[PDB]
């Protein structure tokens, strides 16, 4: 007593709206610096009949029965997280129930402080997370700043985590945690500073490296598990994986962490978790410990090298003036352009980027630059060659932005006006669309 | 630079646990009260690319865009859950981002109330959820407990919401809001009621119906819409949806509430939505308004009735002796096996059902009966006829621990000893996969 026609038939109305979704990916410069395209296997994990199961609590520790085969999945992700960043399961555990990035964050932050507790993080202005505390005078945006108490740490003039005002701040503030790993960070990271730190004031150590999260895996990067007492990671942005977090804590450093933990996933917060993420997960967590993983990785980086040469190559300034990772974030100031200005044009020629706040930047309203990133293009085949046209492509928006604002004025009512109708976009959109559409797609 | 591989290719480890979930799940008399089977369209959406896109915000009013076709299925998502509720969309809002039923109502509560706000609902062992204020002596459990301050309300000796305690508990409390509709509750609903003590007090009334939700859509129950602020139900139960969760609230009663609301799930909590997810809701809302799915919910009631009045007929109690909805708990003190043994038993037989307290119980460790609930069987077509053999498999059942309880004892340690090579079981078991192996499977 149910239906079983097809997707196609059974709903025709959203059918088409996929299937439209499903070619403007297929058609787009996706830029977008948390984004990518998962493979069919992790999208046939999150389309099993998994998920009709209620797994409540942890594997062999069960409220319902019939949870055999869920325990072995929920085990199996586990271990697969454990191995894949290079942790015995004798000194780290990991929980995989956390449904997305920012609940994982403040169920982690629950554990180690509570209601009330004291927290530090970056800025979301400078590239922290909202979950890394973030507030601003009118209102506390986010749950991390209400739930506990949060004070916030700037980057210096250049775009560099200043050391020097994180300790004026520690040990003035006396927090219990200190977040550090970024939304929109252009660079490597001192874990073993923030260590220094942490120890100092009798603070934890929290590292967010969802950004980031296969250049640690796979060792190209400084590895956090060496120093932090929590690692938080997203499973959707360069791992490639489906939408979920994963919870890392140092048992070692800190007994009785394991527990705090758990229970803060479920059931301070959660309740059932999702079987068909936990499966996907797993899916992924084989192939991020492959070695054609790490040749993909290793590509990730080489594309935004490329990428931050050759936008340097036509005098675009760069936050910090480069990247050690896979992301860039541009200073539009020499243009006179808003960031929203350009991520406008951008959509107008399907190239996916976002806003973003640079150093100068006194509030949110207005940012003055861009964020982008290589993982979903490197996923697409891209290569170093590549990057140039990607360069050219931008270049040319942000002249054809200089063009539109002089006509239609400084007013982002008025500059979109100018978008529709408009010769060279079309044109621009035309080149995009033939390059991007004939790329491998997952 | 991607491994297209089909999934029993690229993790045949994973693949066969898969399948050998899918033959349990086919070979299960399922009785879990908040599970259900999903048809091959809602997984087809779970399994679409629209999860790669990031959309934080709401619809028209994103961060990123690229967002024109994931609009539109969040704008259809909403439109179709307004129908199916039966409420205009001009006196009701529903926001569909929330992950999962527990981020739904932590998320609406802190809407309404904010941090340190003040809390009533239904106690766990009374038959209200986790995330209903849930504590105890030794520890907030829930974080509703923790960020919000909560009271819990009993139900009388007889298993019956108890109106007079509501009054008696607000009246003294002063809470801002009040919570009704539950996990395990048998019977019908007082919203009127609840509406007039929440007037009385100034507090909000919180309608949590992912139980009943179905019931409430095809008007064979009460109606919280006509008296409630705020409405929240799962999409994963008798809705036969993902697992997902819907916030409803009231704009006519409560100006403004759209925006605290809205608030709550972004930026308060929740980052990027899911996508899939979304997709997943609305295709099966197009469901939830076609008279196929009344007639199913018909079905899941008339079955409900039927198995309580075949399990009455063998003399097994049932706690408020009947039910309104889906669910029956079987009060099991005449045969002093407690829920925990039958659970156990009901296992080894692939009987899915879960332990349960009842009124009489002080503590929630070794609670006295056992929750069932008709959704999943009535999905696979079961109807009135075939309860005689549930409730026929269910007495058998709690023989089979009664004799196992006398010779091998009254500790779970020792009794699940008996359980693994029992003739009668096996015998059952055999009985339980020949009929469920053959009842048609979405
Ligand atoms: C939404 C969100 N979530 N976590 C984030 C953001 C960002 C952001 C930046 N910069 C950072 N670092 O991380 C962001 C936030 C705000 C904002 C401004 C005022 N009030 C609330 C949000 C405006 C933005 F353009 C962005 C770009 C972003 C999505 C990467
Ligand atoms: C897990 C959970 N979530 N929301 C719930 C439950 C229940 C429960 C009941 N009774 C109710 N009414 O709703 C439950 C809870 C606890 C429990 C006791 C102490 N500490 C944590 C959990 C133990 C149980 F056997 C159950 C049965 C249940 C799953 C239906
Ligand atoms: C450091 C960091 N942490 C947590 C999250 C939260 O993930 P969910 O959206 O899954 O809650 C993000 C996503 N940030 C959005 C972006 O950078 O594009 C992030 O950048
Ligand atoms: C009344 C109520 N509210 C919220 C939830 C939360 O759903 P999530 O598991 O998606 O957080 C449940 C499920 N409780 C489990 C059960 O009764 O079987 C519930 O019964
Ligand atoms: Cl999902």
């Amino acid at each position: 007593m149910f239906n079983n026609e097809p997707l196609e038939q059974i709903d025709k109305e959203l059918h088409d709206i996929l299937a439209d979704e499903e070619k403007r990916q297929r058609e787009t410069i996706n830029l977008i610096a948390s984004e990518n395209l998962t493979n069919g296997a992790v999208r046939e994990c999150l389309g099993n009949r998994v998920s009709n199961k209620y797994s409540e609590g942890y594997p062999k520790k069960r409220y319902y029965g019939g949870n055999d085969f869920i325990d072995k999945i929920e085990e199996l992700c586990q271990k697969r997280a454990l191995e894949a960043f290079n942790v015995s399961d004798e000194e780290w555990g990991v929980n995989v129930q956390p449904l997305s990035g920012s609940a994982a964050n403040v169920q982690a932050l629950y554990a180690l402080v509570g209601v009330k507790g004291k927290i530090m993080g970056m800025h979301l202005c400078s590239g922290g997370h909202l979950t890394h505390g973030f507030f601003d005078e009118k209102k506390k945006v986010s749950i991390t700043s209400d739930m506990f108490e949060s004070k916030l740490y700037k980057c210096n003039s250049q775009g560099y985590v200043d050391l020097d005002a994180v300790r004026e701040m520690a040990l003035s503030f006396k927090p219990k945690v200190i977040i550090c790993g970024y939304t929109s960070y252009p660079r490597d990271i001192d874990y073993q500073q923030f260590r220094q730190i942490c120890d100092e004031v009798n603070a934890y150590l929290f590292a967010d490296i969802s950004h980031i999260s296969s250049f640690v895996a796979c060792n190209i990067l400084n590895n956090p598990f060496l120093h932090a007492d929590v690692v938080t990671t997203t499973t959707h942005k360069i791992l490639r994986g489906p939408r979920s977090a994963l919870i890392f804590f140092n048992k070692k450093r800190n007994p009785g962490i394991e527990q705090k933990i758990n229970s803060a996933v479920f059931p301070s917060f959660q309740g059932g978790p999702h079987n068909n993420k936990i499966a996907a997960v797993a899916c992924q967590l084989k192939e991020v410990h492959s070695p054609a993983f790490k040749e993909y990785t290793q590509q990730v980086l080489l594309n935004s090298k490329a990428l931050a040469k050759a936008l340097i190559s036509k005098q675009i300034d760069l936050v910090t003036n480069g990247t050690d990772n896979h992301l860039i974030v541009v200073d539009l100031r020499k243009f006179s352009i808003t960031g929203s200005k350009l991520q406008e044009t951008c959509n107008a020629i399907n190239v996916s980027l976002n806003k973003n706040t640079i150093p100068s930047d006194v509030d949110c309203v207005s940012p003055s630059g861009v964020r982008i990133g290589t993982p979903a293009m490197t996923t697409r085949g891209a290569k170093e060659k590549d990057m140039e046209f990607i360069a050219d492509v931008l270049a040319r928006a942000i002249k054809i932005t200089v063009d539109l604002q002089e006509q239609y004025g400084k007013k982002l009512v008025d500059f979109k006006k100018g978008l529709p109708g408009n010769a060279q976009l079309q044109q621009l959109k035309q080149e995009v669309v033939t390059w991007a559409g004939a790329l491998p797609f997952p």
